[PDB]
């Protein structure tokens, strides 16, 4: 990625000449980030720590300026060469900004300050605006973390009603399969880590690498061996049961979990005859759990059909809450899953008397790629500048922060002046996470996961 | 950055388990890529060269294996340590695969082979499937290049009918400003470069860096200084005319082009309520109103204040001023604008378009139904077709066997064909990459030539 290792070019073109647009005598600038609404009423704030670590990873250099000046000139943009040289020569190439943010993992209602960015040097007051492009991409990890968090609340509800161990089951019920469906490796890593705020199951190895490098977590998630259509069908139709038996031979051990896509030829026959008759005793003797995966048919209907046929072959127990738990086998549905279809499946199977323990869900592109900056109407806005020594407002206005009520937990946005006058009942909910080149507050993924305490 | 620098972990977790699942006697695999349909009936192939240069940038090493071995064990996957050590020790850490692709920039109807991947080593025959995750993300640059190419064909049609210089105007008519609305820096670079296949205007500086590093083109695109609305709002309402005045004295010079943003109502007051010498062209961007209506109204008002000349086709061309619409632009609304303004008698010269998230982010793997399928394997010395039964395949695999793409000599038409059958057609794929060596590479100039030659 060394070709992209120049912070001065990690911006929109027109920002190269933007400093010339401020009023004469401008001395400082203040910006905030918020969700202005969208699909969900609240957002799980995540990813700013990774953005800052990766995008601002070294001092700016004179060679950075040389390359940027030449490229921008031929590209058609003026460039503040003298201003950047001053940052290199006088400020050590460190950016004079202060960033404050709500602790990552907190879930905050929309229309609220989530981050603020302020200039810390009078001559280089324009730096916050230069960083708008790379900082506003925080919309992506926030939105993925929010989608994942919203799904977690849905599953938790049905597990509460129908399972004897809701919180033991819950972290494995949404599995991220989206690395092939997202637009970049870097997006897979950050989007996948955003899912891991809420769940433990992932096939996005890049998310483990980002969690290890940026969130102090050596092993942030887990997965299982799983068959693909192409390995099954390479055996030939006549050897479908041998392909399945090989999955057991390689991977079925006591306590192990193994997923097998079972619709290469006919999933009803696969369950009734191959798994449920020919291989049944081998599965029982393995001590393993076999997870059946449909990959065709109506997503809701086929999950219920699978549970019924698996029940007929393997039996069930009834749990403390009166719901059936299949013996030795589970179902995972990755096809056609969104929060609406996921809730529909859970509604269908619990109404048929099956515990939500029996099923798990996969999302791929619907989680990592079918999100955009408008999903939660993300915005980064200038709220105040200092001109001739006086702070001037630029409907949210002035130097702002986020407050949290100590008794109710409710959030609201406020002027910084009111942290003192409202020291009763409310605390400042933002913390300073980055200032003048120094990251000042780091979270572990464990801490982020603890914050994501939020229910609704 | 460096935390993602291990090709062995740039895959889905279950791919670590995958080689154990093939039948005894397997020793080759074959894969093809196609678009199965979707929004558009043809796709511009672009981006594989950047994916290969960045994702496979060095030989695999023993250190890579040690790191992958330890993480995957903790994560829950088996790992083919011996197979990877053999690749490092016997094959120099070079991946034993052959990739063939249509030359980048070529535009191919859907339902056609665009790429094939085949194993080249009998022991390491499982390597192509291991790379499926990172290779399938070629869907993204192909899809962005396709959206941009489809916009180019619409604008081309209207310029041919109403402009005296269609091909001179065309490359500046769609401007990318998606860098803040895309999910990561890497996606901004690769998606932004996909737009540069068709057009010259971009605010995505990351795309310039990728075009230079991966497509050998140091200055691939251009932009102009542009007023930020909120910075103008920082001068105070009583000095808003002062703010726009500053914009021109800083940037407006003879051959220059400068953009000013404005609320549509203030364009009215400026010309009808009353609220040329620099030699520059000023491009006005309205920020309010309906996209089709407001562009027509701006042209009418601007005609009042600046006048126009009639070109050789009979259409009015404004003096000194142009209009760019960057709000609400998608291919359908862009065509509605061109219909309206040309019905009003204005040449397509007068207007340009911007797309942001709508170009770089609001696309997914389903936009062009992008597929990568294993279509054949060799087992016990015989090549066999690989496929799900038609009743469960749901149309996702249209082809079987070892395949290529042909170009008809008489008609220039593309069609897909079995390699064993391959008469008045030439093979349209070239071998771009084999066993660690990039065998055919393109400059962006060549890519653009391919795409610009394609029509409809």
């Amino acid at each position: 990625m060394h070709y992209l290792d120049n912070l001065l070019l990690n911006t929109d073109s027109y920002k190269a000449s933007h400093w010339l647009q401020y009023p004469p005598g401008t001395d400082a600038s203040f910006f905030y980030v918020e969700s202005r609404g969208g699909v969900y009423d609240q957002t799980a704030f995540f990813g700013l720590q990774s953005i800052l670590k990766e995008a601002i990873n070294r001092p700016v250099t004179h060679a950075d300026i040389d390359d940027a000046k030449a490229l921008l000139a031929a590209h058609g943009e003026p460039f503040n060469e003298a201003g950047w040289r001053d940052i290199v020569d006088r400020l050590g190439g460190q950016l004079p900004i202060r960033i404050r943010a709500v602790p990552e993992g907190c879930v905050v209602p929309t229309h609220n300050v989530l981050m603020t960015i302020e200039s810390t040097d009078a001559k280089a007051f324009w730096v916050p605006s230069y960083l708008e492009t790379l900082l506003l991409r925080v919309w992506y990890p926030v939105t993925v973390a929010t989608v994942s968090w919203q799904v977690k609340q849905i599953v938790r509800d049905f597990l509460q009603r129908t399972s004897d161990d809701p919180e033991g089951q819950l972290p494995f019920k949404l599995h991220d399969f989206g690395a092939r469906g997202v637009s970049s490796l870097g997006s897979a890593a950050l989007g996948g880590a955003a899912h891991l705020v809420n769940f433990l199951g992932t096939d996005t190895l890049s998310a483990l690498l980002l969690a290890r490098a940026h969130y102090h977590t050596p092993v942030a998630g887990y997965s299982i061996p799983a068959a693909e259509h192409s390995t099954i069908t390479s055996w030939g139709r006549e050897r479908e049961v041998d392909a399945y038996r090989n999955m057991l031979t390689q991977f079925a051990r006591p306590g192990a979990i193994v997923a097998v896509v079972s619709d290469s030829y006919d999933i009803y026959r696969a369950i009734r005859e191959h798994w449920g008759t020919t291989l049944r005793e081998e599965i029982i003797a393995s001590g393993a759990t076999v997870v059946i995966r449909p990959d065709s048919g109506d997503p809701v209907d086929v999950v219920e059909q699978c549970l019924l046929l698996l029940d007929e072959a393997f039996g069930h127990q009834v749990n403390g809450k009166g719901y059936k738990v299949l013996n030795h086998v589970r179902v995972i549905q990755g096809d056609g899953i969104n929060p609406q279809s996921l809730r529909a499946i859970l509604e269908r199977i619990t109404a048929a008397g099956y515990a939500a323990d029996n099923v798990a869900f996969g999302m791929g592109g619907a989680l990592l790629q079918k999100v955009d900056r408008d999903t939660q109407k993300f915005a980064l806005k200038c709220s105040a500048v200092r001109v001739d020594g006086a702070w001037i407002d630029v409907s949210k206005r002035g130097r702002l922060t986020l407050l949290r009520d100590r008794a109710t937990g409710q959030y609201r946005s406020a002027l910084l002046d009111e942290v003192a006058t409202h020291a009763g009942d409310s605390d400042d909910a933002l913390v300073t996470v980055w200032e003048n080149g120094q990251m000042l507050r780091e979270w572990t993924l464990e801490q982020v996961r603890a914050h994501a305490a939020a229910r609704l």
